[PDB]
């Protein structure tokens, strides 16, 4: 099964085997998908906006350049997974088990990671300006290139993260060290 | 009163008044100013080795090219004071107060500042390798270009002191960020 350039709006999905459907440019706009089995699914260029995947399974999944604008992840099974160019505004994905998940070049704006689990995950040059870090775990995360608010590294746990020079800068001002040159 | 290219070895001074007293060139090894009245002095290219300046007052005065080595200061009245250029290696700082204190292009190696208040003091360019900090106030001190092993920044109140880039990036890693 094979949707292409097509929409999906306030669809109840509950439950249903969505196992192995690819998309291609579809939108689906406040769709119900808790508990749904999306394994080994495969994404080009679609959009989930303010869709809830609550309890849902997405592993072994394929999403390259799509949107998951507002989309709830709460207990979803997601990894393993790959994430190409997406874009999560918004997505709450607390509490969610993303340990070396690849999510670099990822929008990740205003993202809920609360107690996320991001252990080893590769978030390079990804933007996480506003999103919301408390008891995050990025322990040896790659965070090279990935623009974070100042309130990150106070925030998130971040021992044995791979960081850069400007980040490190950042780092240390975020501490309330006052950084001249 | 004058002292000058002399050395005193042994000697008690103890509770002896010598405020105000200029030395030049003077070595005093293992010599005892506990609670002695040093202010006002001035010391230029003098030595005071493994003495002991325990409950003196050295308070106004000046300090220029000496040597502290080993020398305890333990609950000396010491600020306000100038040091310049000043080698404090192995002397005992502990609990001193020394905020607001210039030790700029000083050699602070392997002191004791365990509990010592440097807030807002002035440490541009400084040697503090080896040092103990353990419970040290460094709050809003000026540590810029000074020298500091990686633990310093684990070990020192730091926050709002004055750091350069290289300070910066130490900061991360001891911290446990792996910093490329």
């Amino acid at each position: 099964t094979v949707w292409a350039d097509e929409e999906f709006a306030g669809r109840d999905f509950r439950d249903e085997d969505l196992s192995r459907i690819r998309t291609e440019r579809v939108v689906f706009t406040e769709c119900d998908f808790s508990g749904v089995d999306l394994s080994e699914s495969e994404h080009h260029g679609s959009a989930f906006r303010n869709c809830t995947f609550r309890r849902s399974t997405i592993w072994h999944s394929t999403f390259t350049n799509c949107s998951l604008l507002g989309s709830v992840f709460t207990e979803c099974r997601i990894r393993p997974v790959t994430f190409v160019e997406c874009d999560f505004t918004l997505a709450v994905l607390g509490g969610c088990d993303l340990r070396a998940v690849d999510l670099s070049d990822c929008r990740l704006r205003e993202v809920s990671l609360v107690g996320a689990d991001l252990r080893k995950a590769v978030l390079r040059r990804a933007d996480l300006t506003g999103s919301r870090v408390q008891d995050a775990r990025l322990e040896e995360a790659d965070l090279r290139g990935t623009r974070v608010d100042p309130t990150f590294w106070t925030t998130a746990k971040v021992r044995g993260a791979k960081i850069d020079i400007e980040q490190a800068l950042a780092y240390a001002a975020a501490h309330g060290l006052a950084v001249h040159g």
